């Protein structure tokens, strides 16, 4: 329905695949490997660990840990000069999102015009960037596979979206033993976030049959298998259905983009720098309720792709109980129970919809509302 | 263990997602493009259709039309020469899987020099092939999206695979206008080709989350939509949804990769000239009744993604009753009843079981047989 799938020519995933990744790089003809990550991933010794498998490669590298969640301009200018004086080749993101959309900003300048702002839209530069390697750390992003790049300019306070084939990873790595390590916290959150990356795509009104298929088994996955990760992270298993879960998860959203979760979830997150992954958990059930009236049946595929036995139900109680579902499940894992738990006031509600519906993935929900609406939706999350 | 995703970057799809792909061309540097088809597309006008859409961008091309079933080395050849004589400085695949294969080829070659042989294998090529757009024509092969390019020797008829993510075009066009002036014969041959790919990579040793998901809801579209293609080919929606049902086959099968109906296939149509796709059509029932045996459960859940009335069988009654399905689909869109009729001869079957063992599909059908059972499958098919 002239629609366009975008996706890394490489996705590595699975445990070992890391290793399988850097391997293939042998022979490549790369020299000077740029690891973007942050503080932590050095600290626990992740960013040695690819050093070395690199170095065991004949590939050398050269480390920017300064990545803070929701990435700036700052940090990207302070990669490039990292870049320059290592004269790198190549660079590999590694973590969860914030690095990638780092990287994805370092390799795009690098080998592209200057600032980051002239790729602030749709397609903007000319030329591919530098060849990028993305090993994901976490279990919801997907920012490792997606061709969107957000990078907060702290100047204008505003946060700015590069949606370019050019910032696709040429490579995405999901090894689930680097995963193994996330705290329950960060697994339910990231988990909820993928979740709520098929429920938007799938209730996306650019949903294709292909999102479709990628949105309802990433969400049946998540169902059976982000309680298991958060009571028992060494459980290699769920670890692993999650990575493949958030990976699905991530191939409808990147296509089919998102819907008002997101929107006004990056409002909560973005003004109040909350973590993006608890603000859509605590949001999606509220924002389902809201679509429900549009999109009930369709609800009710992803109830029913989540293993809830509502298949004989009529539509509108079958979206209920997935909408109740998504409540239980989230309550399970520790998922704050409103906006008031995330220290948001009531009296940021005009300010935080009119800046919802201003947001890029307003635009493809399915239910389209206006400033009272979604002041309304707000109120009501609390 | 561990899996790879194999799939390009960008892919474009339905009405209008030709122009789109074309349009996209402005700026890309790309001057000279060699259009690899076949002698329908060149007379009946499609070749011209896009030489024009081409010219629109300042992009010239130089055409190629010698590409035949069952694509040749002489092919590749003299589609090489061509390229020589107007230093293309990308390809461009129109038509079926043949194009597709031949264009792989051509543009591999191109910048890896040698031999189509050396190439046999996995990933023996050092460098990425010249930049390819494939748009693809028929709803069945979806090799217009894989890592694979399977090439004939006609000097010593010999069917090579090459399995290379160099090979993985760069771009991938599905606009069901290019398809609706399919023929009754030819929709219902790769449709079934299609369906095909789906039960082979869901029965695959090599399936993964995401092979499943994709290979289910091929299946499922294919039963809903190839029938309807097939009585009339004027039906956009149904030629749009067998364009994605075909994809998603081959999201499925170019990662877990097929099985003995493609092994055994891809010998009748190696010896005999027979098209691709009704080889495989009419081997296909005969295939899973001979694998029943080891996956009749999985076999079952493709049934249910059909719409068979079977989720409350037991798995051998629900395999069976698939089985039944496939032949009723086959029989109702005029696949012929069996090997007889196209014109293999029995005389011929050890050879071609011989050669079967030895195809690369083989090494993933879940049921592993011998000269003597492979032999007897066959006959069991004429
Ligand atoms: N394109 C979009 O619209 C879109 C969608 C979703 C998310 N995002 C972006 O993605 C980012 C969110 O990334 P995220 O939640 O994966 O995490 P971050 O938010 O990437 O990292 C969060 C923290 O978790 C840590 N961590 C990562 N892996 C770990 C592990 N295995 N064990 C222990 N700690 C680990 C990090 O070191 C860090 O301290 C944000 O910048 C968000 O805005 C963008
Ligand atoms: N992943 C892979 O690499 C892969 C997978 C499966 C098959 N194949 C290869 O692909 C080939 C099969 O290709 P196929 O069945 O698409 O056809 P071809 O075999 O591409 O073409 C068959 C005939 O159909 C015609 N045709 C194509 N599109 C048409 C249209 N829109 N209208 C009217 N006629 C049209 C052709 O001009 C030709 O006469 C085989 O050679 C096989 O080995 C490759
Ligand atoms: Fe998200
Ligand atoms: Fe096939």
């Amino acid at each position: 329905a002239s629609s366009t799938f975008y996706i890394p020519f490489v996705n590595e995933m699975g445990e070992g695949s890391l290793e399988k990744a850097i391997k293939d790089l042998n022979g490549s003809g790369f020299k000077n490997a740029l690891i973007v990550s942050d503080a932590f991933m050095n600290k626990s010794g992740v960013v040695k660990q690819v050093a070395d498998l690199l170095k065991a490669q004949g590939i050398n590298s050269a480390v920017y840990d300064g990545v803070m969640p929701n990435p700036t301009v700052t940090a990207v200018l302070e990669g490039l000069k990292i870049l320059k004086d290592n004269n790198s080749d190549f660079v590999i993101s590694l973590g969860g999102g914030s690095p990638h959309d780092c990287a994805k900003a370092i390799a795009l300048v690098a080998t592209n015009g200057g600032e980051v702002k002239d790729y602030e839209g749709i397609d903007k530069s000319k030329k591919p960037a530098l060849p990028l390697m993305s090993i994901n750390t976490t279990a919801g992003t997907a920012s490792e596979m997606t061709r969107f790049c957000i990078i907060t300019d702290e100047v204008r306070h505003v946060k700015m979206a590069i949606v370019d084939r050019h910032v696709t990873p040429m490579v995405s790595v999901n090894d689930p033993l680097l995963m193994v390590g996330m705290p329950k916290g960060l697994t339910a959150a990231t988990g909820m976030d993928a979740l709520t990356h098929a429920f938007e795509a799938y209730s996306s009104t650019a949903a294709t049959p292909i999102t479709d298929a990628c949105a309802l088994k990433a969400a049946s996955m998540i169902a059976k298998n982000l309680k298991t990760a958060c009571d028992n992270g060494k459980d290699m298993p769920a670890r692993e259905a999650m990575a493949y879960a958030q990976f699905l998860a991530g191939m409808a959203f990147n296509n089919a983009s998102l819907g008002y979760v997101h929107a006004m979830a990056h409002q909560l997150g973005g003004y109040y720098n909350l973590p993006h992954g608890v603000c859509n958990a605590v949001l999606l059930p509220h924002v389902l309720a809201y679509n429900a009236s549009v999109v009930a049946g369709r609800l009710k595929d992803v109830g029913v792709a989540m293993g809830l036995d509502i298949a004989n139900l009529g539509d509108k109680e079958g979206a209920e109980a997935t909408i109740q579902a998504v409540r239980d499940l989230a309550a399970s894992i520790g998922i704050p129970a409103n906006l008031t738990e995330l220290g948001a006031k009531k009296e940021d509600v005009p300010l935080l919809a009119d800046h919802a519906l201003k947001d890029a993935c307003a635009l493809t929900n399915p239910r389209q509302g206006d400033q009272k609406e979604v002041e309304e939706l707000f109120l009501s999350a609390f």
